[PDB]
């Protein structure tokens, strides 16, 4: 009955999707699929973050227009996300007419309300290329240790940090020319004006404890005005009434989510939903799944921008940690910096979705993909606990009972124990306590397999006149499988489709209250095969 708009952080167009991105998109998708299972109106929205100096320069290097380049990466990204079954209702681009209009609208409202300031700043400028240089596009000699070819505000030899203006014999990374300081008028968003409102939100109790504590650190350090303009040449949106000035990519990026929803509504011919979700009086819920590295933008700048332009603010922010492989940050040299596209050449999407989900929680802690554990856990939980309930019982049903399940539950009490768990498991999915949900589900899977072992179908099957007993036992196991797969439906989309084909029924949350009785099931190839370390080693080698 609820109206829910869920988003993920837009990936930058100048890089491929990797395991880090996947943690976020998978976490959001699991939540979204669960919400849909409970009957809510859900809109899962995302887009590609396509603006900025890095993108402009990359396109020039490739000898193609930025439009062509971002279009190609947009397609690559969507192909990868589709491969992992991330169920977006719309995947748009920050480089769109919807975002241009909404960005200009919000800026205009902020300006009229007195939240935009004008001030001149001094910045390194490449006189040959003819452009201001972001810090990472300036290189030179470290002022401290004198090591050459250091980039930006830090030295990778002695570890010193400094303003790029301190670099000795500075050189433009773009042209090799010596940059010089040049003045430029910039537009600033008055974030400080929203301090009280933001502090009230922080203490409201909606945000994760860890996020709130971090925000207090930021309030203590003090909020500052935000530089939201960038000089031409730039790939982005030009600022109205300010020739040669553009909106900094980060200003238009989150607005791109609004743009993506507007685009969806417009394509659907829906003239009412945009305002219903974004106006101040909205009764719809808005959630953003994001990583801790961008919390400053989404928890401070964003709500302030919306407030200042008369739009509703986020209902909540769901923050996740970093993804590590084998306990450490992804390493290219070790072949642990894994691309989403590469992953799919070796393993299926469900395996990673399951592993991440088993480790995820409502906190911001990092999630570790230990490859040895990945093999053991997938084989133990998916193949040996859940799918086992179907694979060890389906054969007898198809071969000896024409594929027809028993007319009654052999153990109603046990079945009730399984359906009684729906409340706690659903609450776990709802609260994003994924690890807890999986633990509950697997504990039930253990009970199901214990039941089968107690009945010993491999013994009953060889004994005279025990046909009825065999059908009863095997049918009971299949019904327990039906329940478990329902609880796991948000997690394993593909295995779920195969399970639904086998069971000849769509799995719904409430449907578990009615077991499958005197019901025909279909034969199946192999619902889920085992994986091994040889495959893991191949994945790593292919990633080097
Ligand atoms: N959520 N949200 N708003 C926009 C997020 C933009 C994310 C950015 N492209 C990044 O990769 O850090
Ligand atoms: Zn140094």
């Amino acid at each position: 009955a609820k109206k829910i708009l869920v988003t993920c952080a837009s990936p930058y167009a100048n890089g491929s999707i990797h395991l880090g991105h996947m943690l976020e998109h998978i976490q959001a998708d699991v939540w979204v699929r669960y919400q849909r299972m409970r009957g809510h109106e859900v809109n899962f929205i995302c887009a590609d973050d396509a603006h900025g100096t890095p993108i402009m320069l990359k396109a020039q290097q490739l000898g193609i227009t930025p439009e062509q380049m971002i279009g190609e990466m947009s397609q690559e990204h969507q192909t990868d996300f589709a491969g992992f079954n991330i169920s977006y209702d719309n995947y748009h681009s920050t480089h769109s007419e919807e975002n241009r209009q909404l960005s200009e609208l919000i800026y205009s409202r902020l300006k009229e309300n007195g939240f935009i300031k004008n001030r001149t700043i001094s910045q390194l400028y490449d006189p040959e290329k003819g452009m201001f240089l972001p810090d990472r596009f300036v290189k030179g000699t470290c002022p401290k240790c004198k090591s050459p070819d250091q980039y930006g505000d830090n030295c990778e030899v002695c570890g010193a940090t400094y303003s790029p203006t301190e670099l000795i014999e500075p050189k433009s990374v773009v042209s090799g020319a010596t940059p010089v300081m040049r003045d430029s008028e910039h537009f600033f968003f008055d974030l400080p004006s929203f301090s009280e409102m933001l502090q009230a939100w922080t203490r409201s109790g909606a945000l994760q404890e860890q996020v709130a504590n971090k925000m207090q650190e930021w309030f203590e350090s003090g909020l500052q005005q935000w530089d939201i303009s960038r000089d031409a040449p730039y790939f982005g949106f030009e600022i109205p009434n300010a020739p040669g000035k553009y909106f900094y990519v980060w200003l238009d990026a989150p607005i791109g989510l609004m743009g993506s929803f507007k685009n969806l509504c417009d394509k659907r011919g829906d003239s009412v939903s945009f305002d219903e979700y974004w106006k101040k009086d909205s009764t719809a819920e808005l959630y953003h799944f994001i990583g801790k590295d961008i919390v400053y933008f989404l928890s401070l700048f964003w709500p302030a921008m919306l407030e200042g332009s008369n739009f509703r603010k986020p209902s909540n922010l769901f923050v996740h940690g970093y993804v590590t492989v084998n306990g450490a940050k992804m390493s290219k040299s070790r072949g642990t910096f894994i691309k989403a596209s590469t992953w799919l050449n070796h393993f299926d999407a469900d395996s990673l979705r399951y592993y991440y989900t088993a480790k995820l929680s409502s906190r911001i802690d990092d999630i570790d993909l230990n490859l040895e554990d990945f093999v053991q856990r997938v084989n133990a939980d998916i193949v040996n606990k859940v799918v086992n309930l179907a694979s060890r019982n389906a054969g007898f049903i198809n071969k000896r009972f024409d594929g027809v399940l028993a007319s009654e539950l052999a153990d109603p009490q046990l079945y009730k124990t399984f359906t009684d768990a729906a409340e706690v498991i659903g609450e776990a999915w709802e609260s994003r306590e994924f690890g807890k949900a999986v633990r509950e589900i697997m504990a039930l899977a253990d009970l199901a397999n214990r039941y089968v072992d107690e009945q010993a179908p491999w013994v009953v099957a060889k004994q005279e006149g025990r046909d009825a007993d065999l059908q009863a036992i095997c049918s009971m196991g299949i019904n327990l499988f039906r329940v478990l797969m329902t609880y796991l439906k948000p997690v394993l989309p593909k295995l779920t489709e195969r399970a639904e084909a086998f069971l000849n029924t769509e799995l719904t949350w409430d449907g578990i209250q009615q077991p499958l009785l005197g019901h025909k099931v279909n034969p199946f190839k192999a619902l889920y095969n085992r994986i091994d370390m040889r495959q893991v080693e191949a994945l790593v080698e292919a990633s080097k």
